[PDB]
């Protein structure tokens, strides 16, 4: 149907905008601490601590399959990256501190992304 096509076009355009948001957020992680999944070979106990691991590569795979239906879903995955890190790692670590700085800088980006998603529809 044409209604289905129009909905698919909206999802495509949201995907475009979330790809630009993802790039901007990932630039706030210049150390690449959040680029890839925590390795279970290197951190064998990880899934005992963290029940829903997340990272920027995993988000990019979901995004390219158009798997984010709305901005809330995308934000949920970004908050997992930050919140997982801040639980597993202590305050005194470069990992925790990277997560704080990514949260603080990413808030700016997300505040305007929400206005754009609502504005464009």
């Amino acid at each position: 149907s044409m209604e289905q096509v129009a909905m698919e076009l909206r999802l495509t355009e949201l995907t475009r905008l979330l790809r630009s948001v993802l790039d901007q957020l990932q630039d706030k992680d210049p150390a690449r601490i959040f680029a890839q999944p925590v390795s279970l070979k290197e951190v064998p106990d990880y899934l005992d601590h963290i029940k829903h691991p997340m990272d920027f590569a995993t988000m990019r795979k979901r995004l390219e399959a158009q798997g984010y239906k709305n901005l809330h879903e995308f934000e949920e995955d970004f908050d997992l990256i930050i919140d997982n890190c801040m639980k597993y790692n202590a305050r005194d670590t470069v990992f925790y501190r990277a997560a704080v700085r990514l949260r603080d800088q990413g808030g700016v980006v997300l505040r305007q992304a929400r206005r754009e998603v609502d504005s464009i529809g």
